[PDB]
DNA sequence: ATTATGACGCT
DNA sequence: AGCGTCATA
């Protein structure tokens, strides 16, 4: 009774910029706004690969992964980006410069956690805790609300979809206890409150628009983001949970959308998050392993406790180019050349890393793939970073994956190279 | 011939 | 350490 736990202890916020390339693109270049158009990289096969998407162009059919000229096949007038591209690579500088902008100005909030180029989340729990306690119990006015969205409201006894929307936040907000400041559904209010200043924050100063989610964890916050988007936040309260998950198929929920998913699925003969519920917690546990088995016990009641790390900075930079079909690699100054503009775009990065940010990487990973190979990766190999030198980095690389070559012949490289990579990790203060 | 990343788990 | 999983533009 008293003592079940029930995942409502933190307030916290996913938010992911809508289709974030293009938006950058549009920024840049206001032809493109409003208007169907993708973010591409290469040209010279099939058109380029298609990597982002704005929504008028989805109406079309048009998808990440998409050739832009199969893409083009659905929406002939499709308009497209092109990813710089500099020492014989793509590179994606400014999409990484246009995130530090969004994640600078979320950070003035809160302490955030980047989860990807485009996106991070927050703990509002203090926040929330501020907020409530100067708002002196007054109700919170839809008008401090007007691009949320309550999940599985309205419900009970308009034709728009705004209207449903507000619909639904005015039974929330009707329904609420505006007199405890220890109440969860009102802590959840008070945090999409001030997503709703974050999101207007990051518009104003920089262009871009963005979806949130606000739940009392990072997996319930991340679905949330993505129920209503774009340029919409979602609330998903601890009651929504049992009729959202009992249609939610298995692989929506973060993590599970690979091979665990599918083995909760075929294990256990279930579809939907909601019919976890049924199993125990050790039933879970011998299936899937003890981590795992708890961490689903939990999410399937909507509860997890993973943090939200204080990381606003990526631990690891790295430059990876493919090199497909007939272009791999297959002599040793074709390799060496290569490693050299991977090396060479690395060190830029470093450098610049350097300056901004008080810090030094002391680990270079190598890595390659060979052809033939089924996995993302054949071989990683580490060795130490002690200088900013692209040549240095670059010679070392190929000291380590020297004898991958099976040739007899030393000029000649078999079986030819697919991918490089390079990799700086390992981070000190400086 | 999706590509370029980047975090974290396992042994 | 090196490999595998899962994730996002
Ligand atoms: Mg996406
Ligand atoms: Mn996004
Ligand atoms: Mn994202």
């Amino acid at each position: 009774g008293p003592h079940m736990a029930t995942g409502q202890d933190r307030v916290v916020a996913l938010v992911d910029m809508d289709c974030f390339f293009v938006q950058v693109e549009q920024r840049q270049n206001p032809h493109l706004r409003n208007k169907p158009c993708a973010v591409v990289q290469y040209k010279s096969w099939k058109g380029g690969g298609i990597i982002a998407v704005s929504y008028e162009a989805r109406a079309f059919g048009v998808t990440r992964s998409m050739w832009a000229d199969d893409a083009k096949k659905l929406c002939p007038d499709l308009l497209l980006a092109q990813v710089r591209e500099s020492r014989g690579k793509a590179n994606l500088t400014k999409y990484r410069e246009a995130s530090v902008e969004v994640m600078e100005i979320m950070s003035r909030f809160a302490v955030i956690e980047r989860a990807s180029i485009d996106e991070a989340y927050v703990d509002l729990t203090s926040a929330v805790q501020e907020r409530l306690q100067k708002l002196q119990g007054q109700p919170i006015s839809a008008d401090l609300l007007p691009s949320t969205y309550i999940e599985g409201l309205p419900q009970g006894p308009t034709v728009q979809k705004e209207g449903m929307r507000k619909q639904g936040l005015f039974q929330w907000l009707d329904s609420l206890q505006i007199d405890n400041l220890t109440s969860p559904d009102l802590q959840l209010t008070v945090g999409a409150v001030i997503v709703e200043e974050m999101r207007a924050a990051i518009e104003r100063e920089t262009g871009f628009q963005c979806s949130a989610g606000i739940s009392h964890n990072k997996v319930l916050a991340k679905l949330a983001c993505g129920l209503n988007k774009p340029n919409r936040q979602t609330l998903v309260s601890h009651g929504s949970v049992p009729q959202l998950f009992s249609q939610m198929p298995i692989r929506k929920i973060r993590s599970l959308g690979g091979k665990l998913g599918a083995s909760v699925i075929e294990i256990l003969g279930i579809e939907y998050m909601g019919e976890l519920t049924q199993f125990t917690e050790s039933q879970l546990q011998s299936h899937f392993g003890e981590k795992n088995g708890s961490w689903l016990y939990a999410m399937c009641r909507g509860i997890e406790h993973d943090p939200v790390k204080p990381r606003q900075l990526p631990k690891t930079i790295g430059c990876s180019k493919n090199f497909p079909g007939k272009t791999a690699l297959a002599t040793r100054e074709q390799v060496q050349w290569w490693l050299l503009q991977l090396a060479q775009e690395l060190e830029e990065r470093l450098t610049k890393d350097r300056n901004d940010n008080d810090r030094v990487a002391t680990q270079l990973v190598v890595s390659i793939r060979v052809q033939g190979d089924k996995r993302l990766s054949s071989l990683r190999r580490c060795c130490a970073l002690t200088r900013y030198d692209a040549h240095k980095m670059s010679h070392d690389a190929f000291t380590v994956i020297k004898n991958c070559n099976t040739s007899g012949i030393q000029t000649e490289w078999s079986p030819p190279l697919t991918m490089l990579f390079l990799c700086a990790t390992k981070f000190s203060a400086s």
